[PDB]
This record gives structure tokens, C-alpha cells and sequence, in this order.
């Protein structure tokens, strides 16, 4: 149970717009997560995510989301992203960030009058999949490989980002990567958890354009997917 904090995703704005009750509930299920991360098809979650709780579909704007960048970064620019994990739904794996360098397929995204098909939603997970934001691309940023996989795997690389084992130190799963207090970001059904790391944003420019997460479950058969609109100039 988790979705992306920041930069601000449409997901956190859909929450703060009053329009989303439970943001980390935007759930892909059921799907083979793991070990290989890029298998499972995204079917209607796509790359922004698809919330059945509230049957809202973030790959689309709205009033409340999608209209314009929520942030401006500059070309190679070294950026904090977070993502918020519920205290209650802390299932390990991995994530990623990635940016999709296709603009006539995000286009298809940012437009509220029309919603992406199954087929475009796809194509975009497969654009967004070309164009991730490796942890490894930042000098300095630790790039842990994941205690739930072993060398050679398919999960065992180290462009994406790992939690915590969960065996491990007095430090488990997602929520031991910041270890923050309970409620350091919002979550409705146990209060919410910080996942915080950094990536280099491409030379790649667009004034409307999306970052979309991609958690990969490793307790459960699950996927949750978030985007941020923002811009490169
Ligand atoms: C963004 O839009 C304005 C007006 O078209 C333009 O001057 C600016 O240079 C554009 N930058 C882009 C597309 O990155
Ligand atoms: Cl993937
Ligand atoms: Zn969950
Ligand atoms: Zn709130
Ligand atoms: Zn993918
Ligand atoms: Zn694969
Ligand atoms: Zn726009
Ligand atoms: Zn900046
Ligand atoms: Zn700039
Ligand atoms: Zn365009
Ligand atoms: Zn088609
Ligand atoms: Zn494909
Ligand atoms: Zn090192
Ligand atoms: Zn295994």
C-alpha cells in the first residue's frame, strides 16, 4: 500500500483535492511482481495508476490533477523523490522512478478529455521502462542489491531501488530505508511511512511531461504505480 509523495503525484493531489480517500490504495493485482520486475503487463493501472477504491484513473487529468507541471527541475539535474508507504501494507521489493521521452505518447496523458487505452497505457509502461532513472546515475547514492533475491536473478540489479529485508536489522522492509516516525507523509488506513532517495533527471527537455513510480511487492503478487506531472527546461 503506497504511492508517490515527491514530487507531489497526482495521486497526492487527488487525496489533498478530496476526490481520494485511501491514495495508497491504487493497486495492481493480481500480477507475478517478482523477481522478474518488468513481466507482469499493466493492464488498466498504466503507468500513472488506477485507484479501485474510489474508481479513480489518475492516467487521465482532471481539474484536481494533470493540468500542469507541479515542478520545474533543469536538464541533469539531481532531484529528491519520496514515495509513502502505509504502516500496514510495508510489503518489501523494489521501485523505481522513470521517465517516459516519447512526448507524443505522454501527450495521450495530459489531456482531460480523453482517457488512454489498455493498449496506450502499455505502450507508455514500455516507453517509461526505456527511460529509467537508474539509483547508480547519482555519485555518492548507495545502491543496495535486495535481500528477497540472489545474484544472477532477475530481480538482482541495482538501476532500481530496494527496501529493506525483512529480516533484517531492527531497520525492515520499505519503512527501514528512512526509518521516519509514523505520519512523516499521509496514509488512510495506518498512517504513513517516508521513502526517500534521489535521481538525475535526462537531458531530455519538455515543459509537461511525467515521472511515474513503480513499486514492485515482493510479499505480495502486487504493483503500485504513480506519476508526477513536471517539467525539464
Ligand atoms: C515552453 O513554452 C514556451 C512557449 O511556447 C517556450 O518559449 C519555452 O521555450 C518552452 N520550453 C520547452 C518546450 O521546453
Ligand atoms: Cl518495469
Ligand atoms: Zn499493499
Ligand atoms: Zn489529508
Ligand atoms: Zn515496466
Ligand atoms: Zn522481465
Ligand atoms: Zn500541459
Ligand atoms: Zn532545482
Ligand atoms: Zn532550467
Ligand atoms: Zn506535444
Ligand atoms: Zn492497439
Ligand atoms: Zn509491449
Ligand atoms: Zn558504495
Ligand atoms: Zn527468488
Amino acid at each position: 500500500h503506497g504511492y508517490m509523495y515527491i514530487p507531489s503525484s497526482r495521486t497526492r493531489l487527488g487525496h489533498e483535492a478530496g476526490i481520494d480517500s485511501c491514495p495508497e490504495c491504487a493497486i495492481l493485482e493480481p500480477v507475478s511482481s517478482w523477481p522478474d520486475l518488468d513481466a507482469a503487463p499493466v493492464g488498466r493501472s498504466g503507468p500513472c495508476g488506477y485507484n479501485a477504491r474510489d474508481s479513480i484513473d489518475y492516467n487521465q487529468p482532471t481539474t484536481n490533477w494533470g493540468s500542469d507541471a507541479v515542478q520545474s527541475y533543469s536538464p541533469g539535474e539531481e532531484i529528491e523523490v519520496q514515495w509513502c508507504v502505509d504502516h500496514n501494507g510495508d510489503h518489501g521489493g523494489m521501485f523505481t522512478y522513470r521517465i517516459c521521452q516519447d512526448q507524443s505518447i505522454v501527450d495521450k496523458f495530459l489531456d482531460p478529455s480523453y482517457l488512454p487505452t489498455n493498449d496506450e497505457k502499455q505502450a507508455a509502461e514500455d516507453c517509461f521502462d526505456a527511460g529509467l532513472l537508474p539509483c547508480t546515475d547519482v555519485s555518492g547514492q548507495e545502491c543496495g542489491y535486495s535481500a528477497d533475491c540472489t545474484e544472477g536473478e532477475a530481480c538482482w540489479r541495482n538501476d532500481w531501488f530496494t527496501c529493506n529485508g525483512f529480516e533484517a536489522s531492527d531497520r525492515p522492509k520499505c519503512q527501514g530505508v528512512d526509518n521516519a516516525e509514523l505520519n512523516s507523509c499521509y496514509t488512510s488506513i495506518a498512517g504513513g511511512y517516508t521513502v526517500t532517495k534521489k535521481v538525475k533527471l535526462p537531458e531530455y527537455t519538455s515543459n509537461h511531461t511525467l515521472i511515474s513510480f513503480k513499486w514492485n511487492s515482493f510479499q505480495t503478487g502486487q504493483i503500485y504505480l504513480s506519476c508526477a506531472d513536471i517539467a525539464i527546461q
